[PDB]
């Protein structure tokens, strides 16, 4: 008999890891984007009036919009448990993930802003037969045909793009982005994103245009914040209340805007639970 | 009201991307010139079943074997085009030309 | 026909003023004043009674007064 | 209650895009051709 | 700790948390003001 395990290891430093937070995705969205400063929180968006040359005197005008959340941490957490990780910038790095997750699911689907939204008359198309065939995508395509940047699907409409690909005898082409590959179709890369709807097996698929120098979809922010962490993110110490509690204010400053009504076309109807039974 | 976007220049930009258009649909259109007029006989050929098939883009390809350059077409028909291509079970390959991509045949 | 005022004018920047106070006076008083530091907020004047030369034994004294005023500011205001 | 964002707004520089034309088009063909200069305006083709 | 002082060790030792005592300091600005 010697030295058992167990008690062995009440001498021994845990490698411990950060809190891993699982719903934390790679938001293409969000990396795809073309970013447009602005730095008064108004952005007017001119138009041509029924493309002389004339404008309209009512353009649309997009506020930015702000998402505040309170991070309460009490004193006595970060004082005394911040070795060797920092208690209080993992309460922020948290909650900014969270935060940034809550971003991606409003340029999707926000009431004022957001692309599901904003859709222009004569840029909804619906599919023929439910699942996403090789022909809805074209049609899309179509609607969007001056420089289309990607396709944005939730993953289980991507999986069935890919089954009614399969069933027709089409192998899809991929393309590496970011380190990763893509469904591609047409040449245009089909992007996940579980933020777009999903209810009863239905869905929708986008197809965007991106940038200002095209005439595409732009994202806003607010440029010079103090306490700026990241772009349009400001993270704020708001003080200590009579409980030892510190209080930090992040706040998330952002907007979308189409800048044309041919940049941005929505597939509706989109069915995801269909299975061929292959027979021969 | 120059301040701080130069109006005539506003103006004259626009008015140059419109006649910029125009003169696309004139190098197509144009009774003088312009393609589409312009065409000899023999180099016309005519679907066989109405849809654009693979075999009508190879008569085409017939008619221009010496080194073509590119097909032009309206994004219906590319889109039709497409289909076909899918029926028969073919995926055509694509290019990347000025930083966006192509169909080709 | 030709582009019209009010369609040209959506390109415009407006020069805005900041906000016009119309209670604002020249308080001509204030600068006229002789002002003294008071380093803690008591100021005993001591005067010579009945002007041998003797003084009084209970002076004004002269307490610093505090007024306060907190200014809400919602911090997206400031941000946008 | 303090200061309310319409009122403030009056105060902030709004940003003015270009005027927005939706019928522009990346004209391929033009980006496609060969452009021969015709100093007189004549092109004779033997 | 070593166990019943082989040498083995105890499984379960007592492990010291470090307590917090709180005072909150309250001082009007006029006072330290003025």
């Amino acid at each position: 008999l010697a030295l058992r395990d167990v008690a062995a290891r009440q001498l021994a430093n845990a490698t411990k890891t950060v809190p891993q937070l699982r719903t934390i995705t790679p938001r293409w969205l969000v990396r795809l984007l073309h970013w447009t400063p602005v730095e008064a929180g108004i952005y007017r968006v001119n138009q041509v009036k029924d493309a002389f040359v004339d404008y309209i005197d009512n353009p649309r005008e997009y506020l930015l919009s702000a998402v505040n959340t309170v991070v309460d941490v009490h004193t006595r957490i970060s004082d005394l448990y911040s070795n060797p990780h920092d208690q209080i910038r993992e309460q922020l790095r948290l909650t900014i993930e969270i935060m940034k997750e809550r971003q991606e699911s409003e340029l999707i689907n926000s009431r004022e802003y957001g692309l599901l939204n904003n859709v222009a008359p004569g840029q909804l198309v619906h599919t023929r037969n439910g699942a996403p065939t090789p022909d809805d995508l074209d049609e899309l395509l179509i609607r969007v045909w001056k420089e289309p940047a990607f396709f944005l699907a939730h993953p289980q409409a991507i999986a069935a793009f890919g089954r009614e690909c399969t069933r027709r005898g089409v192998p899809p082409a991929t393309v590496s982005l970011f380190g990763s590959s893509f469904i591609t179709w047409r040449g245009v890369p089909l992007i996940p994103s579980d933020k777009v709807p999903l209810e009863n097996g239905k869905t929708k698929i986008l197809l965007l245009r991106v940038g200002e120098s095209r005439q595409g979809v732009v994202g806003l922010y607010q440029p010079n914040l103090p306490g700026e962490q990241g772009m349009g993110l400001s993270v704020r110490f708001m003080g200590i209340n009579r409980k030892a509690l510190a209080s930090y204010l992040v706040s998330l400053y952002c907007s979308l805007a189409v800048l044309t009504d041919d940049a941005l076309a929505v597939l509706d109807n989109v069915d995801v639970t269909q299975y061929h039974t292959y027979r021969y």
